């Protein structure tokens, strides 16, 4: 009746090799078979690429890995079985390494006076012992008083309050446990602010209004583009005006300028360490006040013999609307209402009979083109 004996736990290092041992008595001599319990596969007296090979001894088994992967760990059964029983047991391979960094970023980018934590990242086993240095020197050192370094268990922390065009450069996060020592170089840069936008261009433009487009910088500095600033100046003024752009948009409204009137602009980005270089010059002209739009008009009969034309506001123009000229025939004849109207009743017409009417609009400027309209009154009522 099968029975195992000694099945112990393993430990190796990756890369290494190891020999697992299934030792069972019983009568008669029990058979053993292995099971990798990750994906059950199942091993006896292979494999494919050959790294695993089992070797049996009569009572007893011998499973031997080379080129042991990280994927060889956890739980292996051994069971061994006969005509009569079987039993069966489990041990585990433990798999040792030297320290691996998984950081995924080892340039940090600040400046003088802006503290900064750059942050080490460590799997290994067993656990390893870490500490940042500069050319065996740990950090920090008693006259580095600028320096903290904080463990928070899954990380190893090194604060920097820059002040110096010392505290910038390469810095060693260094890991040891039994296995051996490992390294990962980090570096600390000066960030710079913006470098010029370019290709600034007014792409939209009215009487108060403009929106300016650009490309951004080829250069953010190191840290993040936070916004956009674009200075805009009357050509006749010496005062620049300031517009912040909406976050990292390459596109910015220039709101409340003076109609007919040439301006000059220019754009610059903002990061963490300040504003970066102006973009050249641009210059631009607003949309001059002008005449009003042809009116809108659309009418309905009105007693008894007259008609009722309805203004729908349209465009100003710059200036206020003060007259509406309504000429109307089917030779023609005039008439003239307020600015502040809201309609125009023609009368002394003919029933049955259809109208050609011209409107225009005015300002302190001068006249609309005319606005063509045509209706036909309806037949006589009884
Ligand atoms: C084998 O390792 C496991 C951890 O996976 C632990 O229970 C102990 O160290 C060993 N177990 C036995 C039963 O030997
Ligand atoms: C750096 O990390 C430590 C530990 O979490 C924290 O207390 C400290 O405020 C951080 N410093 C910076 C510059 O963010
Ligand atoms: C980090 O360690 C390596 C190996 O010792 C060395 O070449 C490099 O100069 C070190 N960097 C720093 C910042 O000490
Ligand atoms: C501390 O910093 C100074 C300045 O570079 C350096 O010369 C000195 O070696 C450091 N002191 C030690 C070894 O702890
Ligand atoms: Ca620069």
């Amino acid at each position: 009746q099968p029975h195992i004996i000694q099945l112990k736990n393993e430990t190796t290092y990756e890369n290494g090799q190891v020999t697992l041992v299934c030792d069972a008595e019983g009568e008669p001599i029990p058979e053993i078979t292995w099971k990798r319990a990750v994906d059950g596969f199942t091993f006896t007296e292979k494999s494919l690429d050959g790294r695993i090979e089992v070797k049996g001894q009569h009572g007893s088994s011998s499973l031997h890995i080379k080129d042991v992967k990280l994927s060889d760990s956890g739980r292996y059964d051994c069971e061994a079985a006969s005509r009569i029983g079987g039993h069966q047991k489990s041990m585990y391979l433990d798999i040792e390494y030297a320290p691996k960094f998984i950081s995924n970023q080892t340039i940090y980018y600040s400046w003088e006076g802006n503290p900064i934590n750059i942050s080490c990242d460590v799997k290994s086993n067993p656990p390893a012992s870490i500490h940042w240095r500069r050319d065996k020197l740990v950090l920090p050192a008693k006259n580095t008083t600028n320096l903290k370094t904080y463990s928070t268990g899954r990380k190893m922390i090194l604060e920097i309050a820059p002040t110096s065009d010392n505290d910038f450069g390469r810095y060693n996060c260094t890991a040891t446990n039994h296995i051996g020592t490992r390294f990962q170089e980090y570096i600390l840069a000066l960030a710079d602010v913006p470098s010029s936008p370019y290709g600034v261009k007014i792409i939209e433009l009215s009487q108060t209004t403009a929106k300016v487009s650009f490309n951004k910088p080829d250069s953010h500095g190191g840290v993040p583009i936070h916004h956009y600033q674009v200075d805009v100046k009357e050509v006749a003024s010496e005062i620049w005006k300031i517009v912040r752009s909406h976050g990292v948009q390459t596109m910015v409204v220039l709101n409340n300028l003076e109609p007919n009137t040439t301006y000059e602009i220019r754009v610059a980005a903002v990061n963490g360490k300040g504003q970066g270089d102006y973009s050249k010059i641009e210059i631009f002209q607003t949309l001059p006040v002008r005449e009003p739009s042809p009116p809108s008009i659309h009418g309905q009969p009105s007693s008894g013999k007259s008609f009722k034309l309805s203004i729908t506001k349209q465009d100003d123009g710059g200036a206020p609307i003060l007259e509406y000229i309504v000429k109307y025939r089917s030779q023609w004849l005039e008439k003239k209402v307020q600015g502040n109207k809201d309609h125009i009743i023609l009368e002394h017409l003919q029933w049955t009979m259809g109208y050609e009417v011209q409107i225009t609009a005015a300002n302190r400027l001068g006249y609309s083109e005319p606005t063509v309209y045509e209706f036909s009154m309806p037949p006589k009522p009884n």
